[PDB]
């Protein structure tokens, strides 16, 4: 079973991660942020990996320092699990669909950091969560765990529906990825 | 050591402000608004300066009257810290990168108020501070410290990282312009 | 395991080649033009096929006439190697990210050929290796091995990422559609 | 005085790369790519650096692999021989005007990786020097090194003269960013 | 201390000019066009420079032969006194504000002569003095110099502010190339 | 009989180059140009005068280097033949057809160095030459010669015959202008 945890202590924030790739799909995640935890959830459930994240930091300014600071922890923790990377797929595909929305995830674990972002939110706030915060958080999680990113929307006019569907389809990638490859 | 105080009291708001242009980056900021403070941080910071602001007031309204009675009371405690300005360089200049954001900022101690201002602020809120008190408070610092001020923007999307790009390039564009000139 | 080779003889160039379906990915390829060894090379590595390529011709003209006889003699011997194509998917989807670049296949072995080419390759020359010549190569090898085929670029600025992602993408959904189907 | 090296061997290249920030300008630079050479004298003339590359590959295909890998090593040993970076500038600016052309070059040295690319080159090619290869090169030094980077064109028609003013304005602003603070 | 001097009889023109690099700001210009001795002697304060100017000439008919001339006498006594230019800094970037306007300048020694000039002047008249003749008084200048030189206008509206903020910002580009590197 | 010499050694190049002004059109260029050294004999041929080139340099790299630092000279060594410039016509005008190409030039010998180029040169090599170095020849020659040169086409599409029309008319128009006078 391929772990990685995370430990990082800033004058801002306090992070603790972990994370299973070969998991069961156990979800515990507690930050200040309720939305990011509804959508670290999923990541759980629909790419059977197991996720626990402990965070706390300076919400009273703005999200924008506690979800940075998440990201980058989370792609550290997946760069040490993956380890030498050998007899793995490395690449991954899937398009989900959710009501009328429609997003379309291309990923491959390289070492070369890329993000391509082509996302059209109508809203700027969904709950309490500023939804610039979404392409922030992709773009750290690249950052430190060298991977290349496609995300494309083909359809979708509800925020909720076309975020919560893009971590559907990032998970099941990932997962797609990770396995390895049975050869002849 | 040049330093500058101002204490003033209105029917709105009660403002206490301390200046000192040759310091080692003492920070103590504390009124109403947590995202200002923030702000102020990074001028104490990136230029060297020692800033301290008490203020209270009628937030329960809006954050207008505060912001603006903080910004008067800087302009002013710089005006009489600077004194004679004799052997000073009495410009500067700066550009400051943030991840994708580009902001430059032109200036010079003359006597002479003027605001020339080009931001592009995508977004409404960034916390719960509003976005167009960031004009109202350059334009209130200038009128009472008697300075030209240019702000250019060249690039950027995220709002969070093109106000704070633009507070360090003001910070480092003023140390530059209160610094004695060796002269020969 | 099937093979296919093939041998051609004309007034212009020699060609021997021979291709493995059920492979571990040996590449010995040997031809002039250097940069159609290197893509011939992904197709291996990517795909498990044993890939042997033996060329010689009037390079001292064009790369042209031998760009051409290459392709069709790895058509000729793909379509001996499937044989009555019982029992096999079919059908082969993927899309292949190389850093900004992405590229879309789709096959399908039907014996009816088709060639679909959506490719914006900027520059003419790569190398030596002439850009027009990559069109050719694909709409020869279709001729010969009877296939429907589709290649689409939604991203993409480098020439050398452009085309080389369209090898690994050709590879691996080559690979599907020759897989024997499990059935139920 | 801070020295970086870096020795990295592939199935394509083999690259060995030293760096001394505290330098005078020597300059022993030999890859296979004549006018990189050229380049790279330029950034230890006008950076006062000491610049040593040793390089060999597959050049008959392409300078696609040789370039990258070069640029790779080079952000590498940048980081190790820049350590904790503590009492540095950290920010550097610089406009470099070579006849027509124009090139101001703005960077940071943070930790989080970024590159904005303006540049308008007429030519396709310089000598045998492919100019789709200038953005691969800068891409590659700050995925290692960890800078933002930021490259903008005001004027210029000349190929030669465009490519190199960008090298001397990031010399300079290179050198800038590395001196000590001198603090009050 | 560098000094240059210059002394021509024309059949329009009487000239003699004397320009020291080390001074301290001792200005003293007498010609016969008023407006254009207004601008010779911010460059003397601005840049610390010793500018001494004689001249008399056919003002009767316009103050074009005088204007070409003395800006030739300034450009071959500034090229007698920079001498073989070693270890000197040789570029100069600044960027100046005046009420609404803002005027950058970069300028580099190097012997070969090349003037950028992006200037929008509304009016045809300031005084008594042509506008016309502000181009032509910089074109004269980088012709006996050999220099470089690129001026850009970034915002303006009065002809008196634009064009006296351009001589500010030349003149200490100017003083910035001629200061002796420190090296390490 | 007029004769200008210069020998000119840089890190670079070495050149040697003679012009005879009263000759009857012997040619000897030798440089590492092949093409260069095809225009510079229809200078002589059609000018009638006698040329003399000889230039090693760093062609491994570029032709530029070598292409600025031939035109340096050939100008150098025209300005001390022509020495005093009295009693000749100093103005010349031609127009040359070739073929489908027309090219007319526009010359006067002032000491006030400006070109004027109107070149609309469809490919972007003709041999091995680059035809960006047409425009960098002809702005060295007149830097350094001290003359007004004004190029206009109004026709053609060949490359080789718009760049070898040209020259044609520059050397015509240099001998026009190099003849004595006959006063009445
Ligand atoms: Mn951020
Ligand atoms: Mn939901
Ligand atoms: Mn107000
Ligand atoms: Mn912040
Ligand atoms: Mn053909
Ligand atoms: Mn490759
Ligand atoms: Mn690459
Ligand atoms: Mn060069
Ligand atoms: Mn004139
Ligand atoms: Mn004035
Ligand atoms: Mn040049
Ligand atoms: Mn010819």
């Amino acid at each position: 079973a391929r772990i990685g945890e995370m430990k990082r202590v800033t004058k801002e924030t306090n992070v603790s991660v972990k994370i299973n790739l070969d998991g069961t799909g156990v979800a515990d995640n507690s930050s200040g942020i309720p939305f990011l935890d509804h959508m670290l959830d999923q990541l759980a459930s629909h790419g059977l990996f197991d996720v626990h994240v402990k965070a706390t930091g300076d919400t009273h300014i703005d999200d924008h320092h506690t979800n940075e600071d998440v990201a980058l922890a989370i792609g550290t923790a997946l760069l040490q699990a993956l380890g030498d990377r050998k007899g793995i797929n490395r690449f991954g595909n899937f398009s989900a669909p959710l009501d009328e929305a429609l997003v379309h995830v291309s990923l491959d674990l390289s070492g070369r950091p890329h993000l391509g972002y082509d996302l059209n939110i109508p809203t700027q706030r969904v709950g309490k969560y500023d939804t610039q915060l979404v392409e922030h958080f992709f773009q750290s999680l690249v950052n430190t765990s060298g991977m290349t990113l496609h995300i494309r929307q083909f359809s979708g006019t509800n925020s909720h529906h076309i975020i919560e569907a893009t971590f559907k389809a990032f998970a099941r990638a990932l997962r797609q990825a990770t396995e390895y490859d049975t050869r002849r």
